[PDB]
């Protein structure tokens, strides 16, 4: 139902941003076709059809050769040259089909000295100076989970690789590679760090930044019954209006940007935050421009007003999953299909005509 | 020179993940057309054309309307409302241009009880479960820095969305309204830790996880200079490799998934990875599988061997900025146009006709 309805997509199952681009493609509508090896309780290989095949053997080679010159993308995820060991690689899809956009998701590329290196997201950040940046000053770097190189910088570049190159394909007629490397897709995506280190607005100082702890209005606070509130009130009219309902006097205050009192700043922003609960701030706030938001936990999210409403959520079988992002006026997204049980390849041949 | 090259794509400047999204079709090869208020030193404005327009103003208005009606993309970051009440809004966007791809990025979307609210990063990314998630444990979570709203969840999203809405153009010969809210996009970003919560594979504790920080095979360790390693030993081939070139015998350790003794394992590591400083694990883990890889600040990335290899920074004027991504075999990203002189508004009309 969604603007990718009618999209054919091949993916070999991997781990990660692989999975995680195809489920965003199905997610949006795309008809996508997972081969594994030889039902899931996983609920991002929601929005898929799952075969199995040997890719080492003939007749699975044959039969991936088949489903892939008739689809518009394939999805790898494996070490580079793992394709091409199979009779997979670009240049052999590309004799039964050059209209297909291959899109190989890495964290380290295709080519350069690491190429060849097992690694996950921390390792990809780590070299990029992304992990470096994240938590508390006094302490070692925390990891972001896997949000910024498998996901933020990892599947969502691929994504945006092989939609532009759907485009391209509108008028070259033809498809191409799309290299998309964790390393480099967490670059563009801190893009406005390397920015803004460039003009003395961002330091090398772990939690000394404006947006990394660092700055008393934009950090989070623990209330009164060991639950967070996140500041975020940057702009001064967003600031004047969090410090009116902490019922604190601004006069009394260091000023919001004198950095050299931050630390005075920060304790009076405490002692106020630490006198009552999270809900009674939320409550305080709730429609305020004072930039301050209650932290929840994942179980809570199913409660909260704005969450409910926007069915950002909706309930699979055993809990909340996200629904598709982002939204479409016209070719709305369906709700996702769970996972089903595995079919026969040849089924998907005949709907496809391979 | 990129894929997206022949796009047009008409911004109304703003803040965070409207600009970021703007750059990114840029780096593809799209001709974005900025739009803001009466040479910026900003890199994220870089591969633009920068116009000056009040569209407050009758002709300010009038000449934005005639380069919309030309145009493949318009992108928007204000709260809703705002381009409606300035006659920019969809619906008056309809009459001039049903081609049009309207792509609205916001926090907490279009709709529901906090559509009119401030906010920024901290805040969309708090009611969703996701900022709860990141830090150590004994202490209140911190932000990554404005990675996963501002843009893995935010720009990315709306890139997504304008290009599937792009595809669906083909056939429908129409666009239509995408509206990217970074409260549902990092929701999806984050959807793998949904999928796990709803299996016993993630817990709401939070840094007590296996991608948080809470495992001792994937997470930093400090040096004996005082700078830190990545470990993201998760599979136990690659633990195997990891503990075999720091010299620890396995058969004296705990098992490496036993979580009891976790903090016993952890200790041991410590000790382990303390003994040398980092570039001798940098040197000792080499082309190894170990998942081990120095912690590199911003100002060390452009020393490291396989970040020059791949070409992944470029020398701008007076820093390294990121290069284009993904990467594309037939149509390659150029590197990017620096951002240049405000030009006339009419000169751009003429070259596109309007
Ligand atoms: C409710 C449950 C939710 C689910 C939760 C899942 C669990 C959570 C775990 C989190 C995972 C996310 C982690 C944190 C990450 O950070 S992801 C980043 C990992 N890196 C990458 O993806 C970069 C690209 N890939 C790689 O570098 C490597 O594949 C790897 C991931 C390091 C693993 O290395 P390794 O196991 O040696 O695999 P590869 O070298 O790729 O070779 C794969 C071999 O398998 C074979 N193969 C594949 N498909 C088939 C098939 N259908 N039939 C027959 N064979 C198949 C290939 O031929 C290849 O074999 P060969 O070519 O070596 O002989
Ligand atoms: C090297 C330099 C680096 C640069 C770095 C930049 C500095 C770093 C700062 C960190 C930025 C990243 C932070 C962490 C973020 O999270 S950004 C995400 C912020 N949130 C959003 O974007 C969500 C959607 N937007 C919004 O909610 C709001 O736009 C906002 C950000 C809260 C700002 O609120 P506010 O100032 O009240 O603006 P809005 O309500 O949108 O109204 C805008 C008014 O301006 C007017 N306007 C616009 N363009 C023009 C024009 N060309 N000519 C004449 N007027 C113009 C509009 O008409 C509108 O007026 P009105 O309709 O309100 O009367």
């Amino acid at each position: 139902a969604g603007p990718l309805s009618g999209l054919r997509v091949v993916e070999l199952a991997g781990i990660g941003p692989g999975p995680h681009a195809a489920m965003i493609l199905g997610d949006l509508g795309a008809d996508v076709v997972r081969i594994d090896r030889p039902i899931s309780r996983d609920a991002m290989l929601r929005n898929r059809r799952i075969v199995t095949a040997d890719l080492k053997s003939d007749q699975g080679l044959e039969l991936a050769l088949k489903l892939i010159a008739k689809a518009d993308v394939l999805i790898e995820g494996y070490r580079p040259g793992v394709t091409e060991r199979l009779g997979l690689g670009p240049e052999e899809c590309a004799k039964v089909n050059d209209r297909l956009i291959y899109a190989r998701m890495t964290g380290w590329g295709q080519t350069g000295p690491r190429s060849q290196q097992a690694g996950h997201d921390i390792n990809y950040i780590s070299l990029n100076g992304i992990l470096h940046a994240i938590g508390r000053g006094d302490e070692r770097p925390v990891p972001p989970l896997n949000l910024v190189g498998d996901f933020g910088g990892g599947s969502m570049f691929l994504l945006v690789g092989i939609l532009a190159a759907l485009w391209e394909r509108q008028s070259s007629g033809k498809g191409q590679v799309v290299d998309a490397a964790m390393v480099d897709g967490s670059s563009v995506l801190i893009q406005m760090m390397w920015a803004m280190r460039a003009t003395g607005m961002w330091t090398d100082t772990r939690g000394a930044n404006m947006l990394d702890g660092g700055a008393p209005y934009y950090d989070t606070y623990e209330c009164a019954d060991g639950r967070y509130v996140a500041v975020g009130a940057i702009e001064p009219q967003f600031y004047a209006a969090m410090l009116a309902g902490l019922g604190l006097d601004a006069a009394e205050l260091p000023p919001q940007n004198d950095r050299a009192r931050w630390p005075e700043l920060r304790a009076l922003l405490t002692e106020a935050f630490a006198s009552h609960d999270r809900d009674h701030w939320g409550a305080v706030f709730a429609n305020s421009d004072a930039c301050v938001t209650p932290v929840l936990a994942f179980g809570e999210v199913h409660n909260e007003p704005h969450i409910i409403e926007r069915n950002t959520f909706y309930e699979a079988n055993g809990g909340w999953q996200p629904m598709p992002a982002p939204r479409f006026s016209r070719t709305a997204s369906s709700q996702p299909r769970p996972p089903a049980a595995t079919i026969d390849i040849e089924a998907v041949l005949t709907d496809w005509d391979g």
